[PDB]
Protein backbone atom coordinates (compact mmCIF):
# COMPACT_ATOMS: atom_id res chain seq x y z
CA UNK A 1 0.00 0.00 0.00
CA UNK A 2 1.14 3.65 -0.99
CA UNK A 3 -1.47 5.48 -2.50
CA UNK A 4 -0.85 9.15 -3.15
CA UNK A 5 2.91 10.37 -4.09
CA UNK A 6 4.03 13.40 -3.50
CA UNK A 7 5.03 15.06 -7.12
CA UNK A 8 8.53 16.15 -7.95
CA UNK A 9 9.90 18.63 -5.70
CA UNK A 10 10.06 22.92 -7.14
CA UNK A 11 13.25 23.72 -7.85
CA UNK A 12 14.91 26.28 -4.82
CA UNK A 13 18.31 26.83 -7.57
CA UNK A 14 19.92 28.14 -4.82
CA UNK A 15 20.37 24.47 -3.77
CA UNK A 16 21.33 21.49 -5.16
CA UNK A 17 19.66 17.87 -4.67
CA UNK A 18 21.84 15.72 -2.64
CA UNK A 19 19.77 12.51 -2.18
CA UNK A 20 19.93 9.09 -3.59
CA UNK A 21 16.67 9.20 -6.68
CA UNK A 22 15.80 7.37 -9.73
CA UNK A 23 12.38 8.58 -10.11
CA UNK A 24 9.65 11.44 -11.00
CA UNK A 25 7.27 10.63 -8.57
CA UNK A 26 8.46 10.42 -4.40
CA UNK A 27 6.54 8.24 -2.14
CA UNK A 28 4.87 10.55 0.64
CA UNK A 29 7.18 10.53 4.41
CA UNK A 30 10.55 11.41 2.86
CA UNK A 31 13.07 13.91 3.51
CA UNK A 32 14.99 15.11 0.29
CA UNK A 33 18.20 16.51 0.98
CA UNK A 34 19.02 19.64 -0.75
CA UNK A 35 22.36 21.81 0.21
CA UNK A 36 22.30 25.46 -0.41
CA UNK A 37 25.23 26.85 -3.47
CA UNK A 38 28.18 28.50 -2.30
CA UNK A 39 27.26 31.81 -2.66
CA UNK A 40 24.67 30.83 0.53
CA UNK A 41 24.55 29.89 4.04
CA UNK A 42 22.34 27.85 6.02
CA UNK A 43 23.31 24.63 5.92
CA UNK A 44 21.39 21.36 4.36
CA UNK A 45 17.97 20.69 4.97
CA UNK A 46 15.43 18.63 3.66
CA UNK A 47 11.21 19.21 2.19
CA UNK A 48 9.28 16.48 3.81
CA UNK A 49 6.47 15.06 1.81
CA UNK A 50 3.66 15.41 4.10
CA UNK A 51 0.48 13.59 2.26
CA UNK A 52 -0.87 16.05 0.40
CA UNK A 53 0.60 15.73 -2.57
CA UNK A 54 2.92 18.44 -1.30
CA UNK A 55 6.67 19.16 0.60
CA UNK A 56 6.99 20.63 3.89
CA UNK A 57 6.84 24.62 3.23
CA UNK A 58 10.93 25.53 3.83
CA UNK A 59 11.27 29.25 6.01
CA UNK A 60 14.06 31.40 5.87
CA UNK A 61 16.68 28.24 5.74
CA UNK A 62 18.66 29.36 2.99
CA UNK A 63 19.87 32.62 2.65
CA UNK A 64 22.88 33.97 0.47
CA UNK A 65 25.94 34.88 1.95
CA UNK A 66 26.72 38.16 3.21
CA UNK A 67 30.06 40.17 4.52
CA UNK A 68 30.55 42.00 7.63
CA UNK A 69 29.49 45.68 7.40
CA UNK A 70 33.07 47.45 6.82
CA UNK A 71 33.61 49.78 10.51
CA UNK A 72 32.98 53.48 9.38
CA UNK A 73 36.36 55.16 8.56
CA UNK A 74 37.12 58.13 9.87
CA UNK A 75 35.12 61.45 8.79
CA UNK A 76 33.26 59.31 6.92
CA UNK A 77 30.45 56.61 6.52
CA UNK A 78 29.43 53.67 4.10
CA UNK A 79 25.78 53.85 2.22
CA UNK A 80 25.20 50.62 1.17
CA UNK A 81 22.77 50.57 -1.93
CA UNK A 82 20.75 47.87 -1.17
CA UNK A 83 22.25 45.49 1.13
CA UNK A 84 25.82 43.94 1.35
CA UNK A 85 25.57 40.48 0.06
CA UNK A 86 27.94 38.61 -2.16
CA UNK A 87 26.78 40.96 -4.84
CA UNK A 88 25.38 43.92 -3.46
CA UNK A 89 28.79 46.69 -3.85
CA UNK A 90 28.82 49.44 -1.12
CA UNK A 91 29.87 52.96 -1.66
CA UNK A 92 32.22 55.10 0.20
CA UNK A 93 31.16 58.56 1.04
CA UNK A 94 33.96 61.19 3.65
CA UNK A 95 32.15 63.70 5.34
CA UNK A 96 32.12 67.15 3.28
CA UNK A 97 35.82 68.43 3.75
CA UNK A 98 37.55 65.46 3.64
CA UNK A 99 37.93 63.34 0.45
CA UNK A 100 38.38 59.63 0.23
CA UNK A 101 41.90 57.66 0.24
CA UNK A 102 41.82 54.32 -0.99
CA UNK A 103 38.88 53.45 -3.62
CA UNK A 104 35.83 54.80 -4.03
CA UNK A 105 33.28 51.72 -3.73
CA UNK A 106 33.80 48.20 -2.84
CA UNK A 107 31.73 45.39 -4.19
CA UNK A 108 30.98 42.58 -2.13
CA UNK A 109 31.95 39.29 -3.33
CA UNK A 110 33.15 35.60 -2.34
CA UNK A 111 36.07 33.57 -3.06
CA UNK A 112 33.91 29.88 -2.37
CA UNK A 113 34.33 29.30 1.57
CA UNK A 114 34.25 32.58 2.74
CA UNK A 115 32.40 36.09 1.27
CA UNK A 116 34.96 39.36 1.32
CA UNK A 117 35.00 42.76 0.13
CA UNK A 118 36.56 43.36 -3.28
CA UNK A 119 38.53 45.88 -2.01
CA UNK A 120 39.30 47.30 1.66
CA UNK A 121 37.76 50.42 2.95
CA UNK A 122 39.26 53.89 2.61
CA UNK A 123 39.84 56.70 4.50
CA UNK A 124 38.84 60.49 5.08
CA UNK A 125 41.54 63.50 4.87
CA UNK A 126 41.62 67.48 4.33
CA UNK A 127 41.57 67.98 1.09
CA UNK A 128 44.29 70.11 -0.30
Amino acid sequence: EAEAHCQAPDHFLFAKLKTQTTASDFPIGTSLKYECRPEYYGRPFSITCLDNLVWSSPKDVCKRKSCKTPPDPVNGMVHVITDIQVGSRITYSCTTGHRLIGHSSAECILSGNTAHWSTKPPICQRIP
